[PDB]
């Protein structure tokens, strides 16, 4: 049914409201000019919800989570009440044990966190398809992620939208920015990136570690990357990335996103 899996950034919760980002009008003009099919459920797996082991949303109706510090009130005024899809959560489950991840754990009582509800408002702002939410072991490593999404896959069959959320840059809140550039080291980690994505060298992003430039200021801690292994192993093998977003907060903010298209 559906052949695609994405990779966006959820940037900051400003993204709601700020209209001085790109981000924004990428994401509401989603279903009109990336992704024009409706589809039956949405899978996010969201930085801001990390676990020690695979953690499923088991709920038949999200809260919509503040879990942001020091904003306009405006943004705690927001709710995107979506329906959860617990037939999803458990098909998620199964998928997964039966892939090797013995310990998989499940929340019958949390919504959607803002890396979730904040880009998926803009981009199906209805609030009426299933949203269900997986989370991101952050002290493993990418091919732990990678596997995950391979785990994932047939989803898609099923109609299911799978898309991480993060950044393609997560510099930590202390790094100086960029006044009118964009900072060399954050150019040299997305052009690795794109060339890395485009050309299917998927063993190369799980390595990031050893074989991105300037990684430890790109990806401090690892859980705003860690989507991008889980979308990129769900499209499968030799599906094809392609770079649909890029935008800049500090200089060094990347809100890279990418569509991989399975084949
Ligand atoms: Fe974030």
């Amino acid at each position: 049914n559906i052949k695609e899996t994405f990779f966006i950034s959820h940037g900051t919760p400003m993204m709601a409201i700020d209209d001085s980002k790109p981000s924004k009008k990428f994401l509401e003009s989603w279903r009109e000019k990336i992704f024009s099919k409706k589809p039956k459920a949405i899978l996010v797996i969201s930085a801001h919800w990390e676990t020690d082991q695979p953690s499923v949303n088991v709920v038949d109706i999200n809260d919509t989570i503040y879990d942001f510090r020091g904003f306009p009130a405006r943004l705690y005024q927001f709710k995107y009440s979506a329906p959860g899809s617990p037939e999803l959560a458990n098909r998620i489950q199964d998928l997964l044990a039966g892939s090797g991840f013995k310990s998989v754990n499940t929340d019958k009582k949390r919504g959607l966190d803002h890396g979730a509800w904040v880009p998926l408002m803009l981009m199906y702002p209805e609030a009426d398809i299933p949203v269900c939410q997986l989370s991101v072991q952050s002290h493993l490593d990418g091919t732990h992620h990678y596997k995950l999404g391979q785990a994932l896959a047939p989803l898609k069959d099923e109609g299911v939208l799978i898309i991480g959320s993060g950044s393609a840059t997560h510099p930590s809140n202390g790094t100086p920015p960029c006044s009118d550039g964009v900072a060399p080291w954050a150019a040299a980690f997305d052009s690795w990136l794109e060339t890395a994505l485009t050309n299917g060298s998927y063993e190369e992003v799980n390595k990031y570690e050893t074989k991105a430039p300037n990684w430890k200021l790109a990806h401090p801690w690892p859980e705003h990357f860690y989507p991008l292994h889980v979308a990129m192993g769900a499209a499968g093998e030799n599906s094809k990335a392609e770079l649909i977003h890029n935008s800049w907060d500090g200089g060094i903010m990347s809100y890279g996103s990418y569509k991989f298209t399975s084949t």
